[PDB]
DNA sequence: CCAGCGGCAGC
DNA sequence: GCTGCGCGCTGG
């Protein structure tokens, strides 16, 4: 399974290969806008380039890169919480993990496995990556 | 100028 | 279901 490049261009086209990475993709996409959110993704992956050590980060080193998105301090208690149990729980689906909910959880059944027929998502620029997956089927 | 709008936990 | 978190994008 590898999920087509779409002309919506959503993240998660380009990180379904590191379930972490579109995890935190999906989390810097919690009601902000893209426009911000990407840009500052990059500069997070940067500094934090994995969840091995997004774990032993400092939440409050994590809020200040996130001020300008909004949510900063909320997600950055969240981005170290989550790295956490994504790799010190035994979970199937990361909607199990901390931040994580129906959002991220369709994100990764649709691009980290095989399961985009058995979802039905809520989060506007996937429904239009969802549907167009079904019209070009 | 300006107000509406781009998920999650925890109760 | 309800509520707090939070900035900047956009478009009249």
């Amino acid at each position: 399974w590898t999920p087509p490049r779409s002309p919506f261009n959503l993240v998660q086209e380009t990180l379904f290969h590191d379930p972490w990475k579109l995890l935190i993709a999906t989390i810097f996409l919690n009601r902000t806008s893209g426009k911000m959110a990407i840009p500052v993704l990059w500069k997070f992956l940067e500094k934090y380039p994995s969840a091995e050590v997004a774990r032993t980060a400092d939440w409050r080193d994590v809020s200040e890169l996130l001020k300008p998105l909004g949510l900063y301090d909320l997600r950055a208690k969240t981005i170290v919480k989550f790295s956490d149990e994504y790799l010190t729980k035994q979970w199937k689906y990361p909607i199990e993990l901390h931040g994580i909910g129906k959002y991220g959880n369709d994100s990764y059944r649709i691009f980290c496995v095989n399961e985009w027929k058995q979802v039905h998502p809520e989060a506007h620029k996937l429904n239009k990556y969802h549907d167009w997956l079904w019209e070009n089927h």
